[PDB]
Order: C-alpha cells, then structure tokens, then sequence
C-alpha cells in the first residue's frame, strides 16, 4: 500500500507545482531518502518511503563502463555498495553483482538499478527529479523527451542558461531551479525560463536574505524547497530533527527535501492541512 | 633543476595564450598529471612533471568539512587515497592524516595538498587551472583575487553564464572556456567575453566539426585544447599514445592536456619549433 501522486500531463504537473496560499506542505526524498534496511537511490527505499508518505524523489543518474544510466551518487562504490572502484569501470551486468548498503553500512541483497527502471516504476506513483553526475545534458533531454516522460522526470539546473538550453529543446520539461538569491532570479528571468516550469531549490536553511527569495517567488506562483541533508537531517536526535521540520514549514518552506523522508512526514504530519486546492493530487495504490 | 614558464602579470599571461601560428605547442597535466609513485593532484607529481617538460596543472579544488579548500578529484577517498567517506566529512587537520595512492593503487607518503600551497608553490614556476568541484564560484573568485593570483591562476569554465559572473567579478581572470561547437563560440560573444582571455577546451577528441571550430577560435587568436584522459591516455602501449599525441598537434590542436603528460612530452618534443615568438615565455629553474 503506497501514497502516490496523481498527476497525468504536464499542465497537472504544472499546476501541482504553483504556489498557492492553501497549499500542503511538500516531501522529496534527498537521494531517494535513506535508512536502516533502505539505501540510497534503491527502488526498495523509493517503495518504502511511499508506503509512509507521498514523495518526489532526487536521484543521482550516472554511467556504467557500457553507458547505461544508473542510480549511484558518489565517484567510487565503497560507501553505499560492497563493491570497490568507480561505476564506470563496470558494466551494467558486472555490477549487478554488488549490493548496496544502507546509511549503517549492513550490506543489503538490493541492486544498483537503472534509471530506466525507476522512470517506468515512477510512472503514476510519483515524480523523479534527476541531478548531474556525467551523463551529457543533451542525452538527458532526449531519454525524457523520447519516453515522453515529462510529466513525472524534472531536471535540476543551477542556473538559467542550463535552464534555457534544456527548455528549448523541450518547453514541456519542469525543473527544479537552484535560486538561492535575488540574483538567481534575475538570471531565470533573463534567460526567459517561465516560471510556471519552475520549483525552486532555495538552499539547505533559512536566513532573512533566503525568506525575501521565498516572499518574490511565491509572487511569482514558485513553491520553494529546504534540503535539510547537510543541515538538519544531522541534528544527533529524532526530537531535534522533528521541531526543526515543523520550524521549516512554520517559516513558509512548501517543500522539504531530506535523507529522512519519513521522518520529515511523521514530523509535520499536524500540519498537514484537511482542506485544500491540491488535495486531489494525492491517492494511493 | 626545472622547466618554468615566465609570467610576470596579466598581460604576460594573455600575451602567452594569444593564440600563434609559431606557437609552442603546450602540455597540461590532467588532475597534476600522474604515474608510478606519483598520484593525482599532488604536489610531488606537479615538481616531477616539471623536471621533464614545461607544463600548466589543472587541479581539482573541493572543500573540507571546515571549509578549507583542498585538491582532491572525488567525492569519495577511496581511490586516490586510503581515506573512507567523503573529503567533506572531514576537516583540513583530520585530512592530512591520510595518504595519496598512485594509479596504481600504491600507498605513498604523500598528503592531500591544499589549494593555497599549490599556488605559493606555482607562483614563477607554472600556471594552475581550476576545475569546478563543490567550491562554490563566489569563493573562487574571491581566493585569486585576495591572493593577486590572476597571473598564474585560471577558472574552467562550462559555458559564458559561468564566465560572464567571474569576468564581472574580476576582468583580470584568465578562462579555460568549453568551446565544443559554432554555437558555444556565439555564446561566449553573447556574453560579452573577451577572447583575450580565454584559452579554449574542445574536447576528447577530433573531428571534422571540432576542427572547424579550432579554425574559428585560431581566427579569434585562441588556443585549443584536447584533453586526452579518457581517450588517446587509454591506448594500451607507449607507442601507440605517442603516435596519438603527434598526431593531435599535426592536426592543429595547441595544447594537450594528459594524465601521462611526461609522455606527451617526450612523445612531441621532435615537434616543438625551434624558432618561435613564444620561446621567451619558458626557462629553467
Ligand atoms: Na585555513
């Protein structure tokens, strides 16, 4: 039993992602999110983390020694993995052969999987949000584009002329947007990326300079997301790390993106609103 | 003793990459160049190059836990050191406890150096040029410019966005611009970057296209690079990679940038003129 979202096209996903007053408070899992017994980017911690609460997830898509696109976030395989050297130095079959490891490291009888894999699973459950490792900007554009995948895989992109390349090669592509200043703003504006294609990662805390960036893109219809992986995620306490996802929200943040998913959902669960505009974006399956 | 380039100001090191049709062709060390007994981006494989040829280093510098910045590839320890984990998850004391592995993977007693001694030691000898790792792009610019290391110290630059906020910051740096195709040469004049100032990246390999873009940038009195890392450095004998290495240079290309750089060297030595406007750039000491 999983929480999904409902999202059929692009308008939904446009329109899922546009600010709006009575909007419900957002959850990514940061590199799928992570726990005992649940990796990162494994399709086993994507399903577990659903099972709790409704998630996009940011996945790390890089390549194989045969250029077939994985989901592996580091240059060598040591940390999440019982495997040794870079995942370029295997093929796709060779590395079938490693499992992955949880945050622990226990050893784990899950595989690498294809980023083929989880744009098929994601398909009707949730969104995937692909960050850059090696694969080329221009095959990622085509693999989504070909799949007609728009609907459920973003790109992130630091700046607008990223932004721009990917959006005229496709103008149905959403992203998540790196605007951490006033500048940043400025700079989608200037390269002519619509808002309305734009989420908008706002860094991992929040200051008065960050809530100004917060107050123009709510002006704007952009929801804004906190990452608390470098930041809260590392408070020593499950106590300390809940009232730091309430404060979160209570500042205004829409959308949380955490190693910690689940606890970021059992967190902010009181805030949850009982009605609102984007409640009929979620189900279950 | 050993081979030193002689760069006085800005000025000197524009004149050097003005781009001549007597020029000497020029090598880089890819991550410092290494080999046997001498790893990546390491201080001792930097002085080792230099006892064999005149060379530039490109580096990779990334932040410590306490935001020191260091030259190290990864993300991860595991391959060019026997460290565990992330260079991020420790901090600049805790680092230097670990040491450096050649390609071999053979444990030296070398240490991960920091940025800034790489470029004291750099200062009158050669000219460092930094990738992007995760130092973000406003402390780059403000370490050269504290440092009045404009002379010896180059940005790599993915495209003119990225040049164009460095350029603004300080109109002195010096660029290792990525200039693949007719459309990135049109966006580094989109953006206002002088050509002076830009030594260019076009690739991993040639081609029909790329030598058409080279003919370009020559026009515009700009050196071209082909990094041959991922592929003539991977040709399985010494006579094979020299056969390569002539041949780049009897196809136009200015400069090699090689993870076997003393290689390169000995490989293209019968072909460095004898006579050229750029001799007065290199010495000995
Ligand atoms: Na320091």
């Amino acid at each position: 039993g999983m929480n999904t979202l409902q999202i059929s096209n692009v308008d939904d996903l446009i329109s899922f992602y546009q600010y709006a007053d009575d909007r419900i408070p957002l959850i990514s899992g940061h590199r799928g999110g992570r726990g005992k017994g649940y990796p990162e980017n494994s399709m086993e911690t994507f399903e577990n983390t659903l099972s709790y609460t409704p998630a996009t997830f940011e996945i790390d898509p890089r390549l194989t020694k045969d250029s077939v696109i994985v989901l592996f976030h580091d240059d060598t395989l040591e940390r999440t993995s019982n495997g040794t050297g870079k995942v370029s130095d295997y093929t796709w079959e060779e590395l079938q052969n490693f499992r992955l490891k949880d945050p622990e490291g226990n050893i784990t009888n899950y595989r690498i999987p294809t980023l083929e894999e989880a744009i098929r699973w994601a398909r009707g459950k949730t969104i995937l949000i692909l960050d850059k490792k090696d694969v080329p900007m221009e095959r990622t554009a085509q693999l989504i584009t070909d799949m007609q995948a728009e609907p459920y895989v973003m790109i992130t992109v630091h700046d607008g002329a990223s932004a721009r390349f990917f959006y005229e090669k496709n103008p149905n592509f959403m992203f998540e947007a790196f605007v951490k200043t006033k500048e940043a703003v400025q700079d989608y504006e200037d390269n002519g990326i619509p808002w309305s294609h734009i989420m908008a990662y706002v860094g991992p805390k929040i200051t008065p300079e960050v809530r100004e960036v917060i107050d123009m893109l709510h002006e704007r219809g952009v929801m804004c997301m906190i990452s608390t992986a470098p930041s809260d995620d590392k408070l020593s306490t499950p106590e300390s790390r809940a009232e730091a996802y309430r404060m979160i929200i209570r500042q205004g943040v829409d959308i949380i993106e955490s190693d910690r998913p689940i606890e970021v959902a059992e967190a902010i669960s009181s805030l949850i609103p009982v009605s609102s505009s984007k409640g009929k974006f979620f189900s279950t399956l």
